C-alpha cells in the first residue's frame, strides 16, 4: 500500500463575533487497522491550528463534551494566569468556559493541551493536543513558505502504544512514573509514516515533539541539512544549518529543507540516549515521514536574516531563584528495575557507560521542587512583573531527562545543562533541558497571575509533571 497523506490541522481564525469554537471530545480513530478510542479537539484526534495575530484579541469558546473534567493551556504563549489553563482552570464536563486572549509577542508556532490535575499525561496519551500559529507584520515580510499544507506544514510527532484490542494503553504506575510512558509506534499528525508531497524549493516543517516522556533528534534520511528559523516563542535572528535536531518533549522548531525534483527522502528520528527511549523500533533511525517532490516551484525564501535579537542584559542585582528537581531514589530505582527487568540492557541502549506501607510511600506525590510534591493551593513564590530574574535549576541528584518549561514567558537560555546554549537554542525558548546537571535561564513576566490561577513550572516529562514535578507561581 503507499503512505497515506500527512493529516493538515485546520488553520482555525475567528468569527465575526471574533469567536473561535473548541469542542473537546472522544471519537474513533484507526491504528494499523484497528479502531481505538481517541479524544480530540474539533474532531476525533489532535486538533486544529488557531491562528493569532500580534496585537489583536480574540475570544476562544470551549466546549467540554467529555465525561471526566479538563483544563486547556496555551503552551507558549504569554497570557495571564485567569486564561492560561493550568490545573486551576476547570472547565466541567458537558461545560463551557471562555478565553479572551489578548495576544502580545510575535511570531511563533505555539500549541495548546490539557492540564488537568494529576491526568495531564492520560489526556495528551489519549489524543488531545492542538497548535497555534502567531503572525506578527514582522514575519510576513520575510516572504517564507506560507501555503498551508504544501510548503509550510506542522509536524506533531508523537508515540503511542496500544493493547492487543487496539486501545491506547496508558497506566500512570510505579514504571512510567519513573520512566514515562512512551510507547513503539510513532504516530506524525496522527498518522503511521504518511508522505506528503512539497514543491521544489524550500519546505517549511513546524516540528512539534507532543510525546509524553520521548525525547527525538530529526534528521534527513539522505543528510540533507535542516535550517532552524524558529524556536519555541519565535525566530532566530538568522538561519542556524544543523544536520540533527534535537527536540525535548514540548518544544518547536521551525526548519526549511530542500525539496529536489525525483529525490523523495525521509524525515527521520534518530536513536536518543535516554532510559527507554532506544528499544526497537527507536534502537534505530525511525523515519517520521516521507517527502515526496512534486516539480511545480514553490516560492518561499530562506532569507540571510530573520529578525532582531536582543542583548542579554548585565545579570547584576537580579533576583536569583533556585529550583532543585528531585525524584524518590527508591520508587525510581523500582521503576528503573521493573524497566530493565521488561525489556533488558536494550532499556539503557546509548547511555554513558512489595507490600503496602500507606501514602508516605506512595508514588503519586514521588517527584518534587525544592522538596515539595505539586501543591496547587500554595504557590511557591511571589515572582515580579516585567522584572527579569535568573531561575536555576537543578537536576543534580538523579541522572532522568527533565524538559523544564515555565508557563508565562518566553526566555533566554543562559546555561543549558552547564554548557551555553547551542545557536539555535540561544533565542527565544520556554524549555530548557536539565539532566544530571544544572541549567540557568532568563525570565520575564508580562502578565499577572494570582493564587487562584496561578503560573504553572515543571518538567514537560508528563508522568513526572503529574507525580509532583511541577510548582505554582504567582506574578503582580
Ligand atoms: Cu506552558
Ligand atoms: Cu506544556
Ligand atoms: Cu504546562
Ligand atoms: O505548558
Ligand atoms: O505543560
Amino acid at each position: 500500500a503507499e503512505r497515506p497523506t500527512l493529516p493538515i490541522p485546520d488553520l482555525l481564525t475567528t468569527d465575526a463575533r471574533n469567536r473561535i469554537q473548541l469542542t473537546i471530545g472522544a471519537g474513533q480513530s484507526t491504528f494499523g487497522g484497528k479502531t481505538a478510542t481517541t479524544w480530540g479537539y474539533n474532531g476525533n484526534l489532535l486538533g486544529p491550528a488557531v491562528k493569532l495575530q500580534r496585537g489583536k484579541a480574540v475570544t476562544v469558546d470551549i466546549y467540554n463534551q467529555l465525561t471526566e473534567e479538563t483544563t486547556l493551556h496555551w503552551h507558549g504563549l504569554e497570557v495571564p494566569g485567569e486564561v492560561d489553563g493550568g490545573p486551576q482552570g476547570i472547565i466541567p464536563p458537558g461545560g463551557k468556559r471562555s478565553v479572551t486572549l489578548n495576544v502580545d509577542q510575535p511570531a511563533a508556532t505555539c500549541w495548546f493541551h490539557p492540564h488537568q490535575h494529576g491526568k495531564t499525561g492520560r489526556q495528551v496519551a489519549m489524543g488531545l493536543a492542538g497548535l497555534v500559529v502567531i503572525e506578527d507584520d514582522e514575519i510576513l515580510k520575510l516572504m517564507l513558505p506560507k501555503q498551508w499544507g504544501i510548503d509550510d506544514v506542522p509536524v506533531i510527532v508523537q508515540d503511542k502504544k496500544f493493547s492487543a484490542d487496539g486501545q491506547i494503553d496508558y497506566q500512570l504506575d510505579v514504571m512510567t512514573a519513573a520512566v514515562g510512558w512512551f510507547g513503539d509506534t510513532l504516530l506524525t499528525n496522527g498518522a503511521i509514516y504518511p508522505q506528503h508531497a512539497a514543491p521544489r524549493g524550500w519546505l517549511r516543517l513546524r516540528l512539534l515533539n507532543g510525546c509524553n516522556a520521548r525525547s527525538l533528534n530529526f534528521a534527513t534520511s539522505d543528510n540533507r541539512p535542516l535550517y532552524v528559523i524558529a524556536s519555541d516563542g519565535g525566530l532566530l535572528p538568522e538561519p542556524v544549518k544543523v544536520s540533527e535536531l534535537p527536540v525535548l518533549m514540548g518544544e518547536r522548531f521551525e526548519v526549511l529543507v530542500e525539496v529536489n525534483d525525483n529525490k523523495p527522502f525521509d524525515l527521520v528520528t534518530l536513536p536518543v540516549s535516554q532510559m527507554g527511549m532506544a528499544i526497537a523500533p527507536f534502537d534505530k533511525p525511525h523515519p517520521v515521514m516521507r517527502i515526496q517532490p512534486i516539480a511545480i516551484s514553490a516560492s518561499g525564501a530562506l532569507p540571510d536574516t530573520l529578525s532582531s535579537l536582543p542583548a542579554l542584559p548585565s545579570l547584576e542585582g537580579l533576583t536569583v531563584r533556585k529550583l532543585q528537581l528531585s525524584m524518590d531514589p527508591m520508587l525510581d530505582m523500582m521503576g528503573m528495575q521493573m524497566l530493565m527487568e521488561k525489556y533488558g540492557d536494550q532499556a539503557m541502549a546509548g547511555m554513558d557507560h512489595h507490600m503496602n506501607h500507606g501514602g508516605k510511600f506512595d508514588f503519586h506525590h514521588a517527584n518534587k521542587i525544592n522538596g515539595q510534591a505539586f501543591d496547587m493551593n500554595k504557590p511557591m513564590f511571589a515572582a515580579a512583573k516585567g522584572q527579569y530574574e535568573r531561575w536555576v535549576i537543578s537536576g543534580v541528584g538523579d541522572m532522568m531527562l527533565h524538559p523544564f518549561h515555565i508557563h508565562g514567558t518566553q526566555f533566554r537560555i543562559l546555561s543549558e545543562n552547564g554548557k551555553p546554549p547551542a545557536a539555535h537554542r540561544a533565542g527565544w525558548k520556554d524549555t530548557v533541558k536539565v539532566e544530571g546537571n544544572v541549567s540557568e535561564v532568563l525570565v520575564k513576566f508580562n502578565h499577572d497571575a494570582p493564587k487562584e490561577h496561578a503560573y504553572m513550572a515543571h518538567s514537560h516529562l508528563l508522568e513526572h509533571q503529574d507525580t509532583g514535578m511541577m510548582l505554582g507561581f504567582t506574578v503582580g
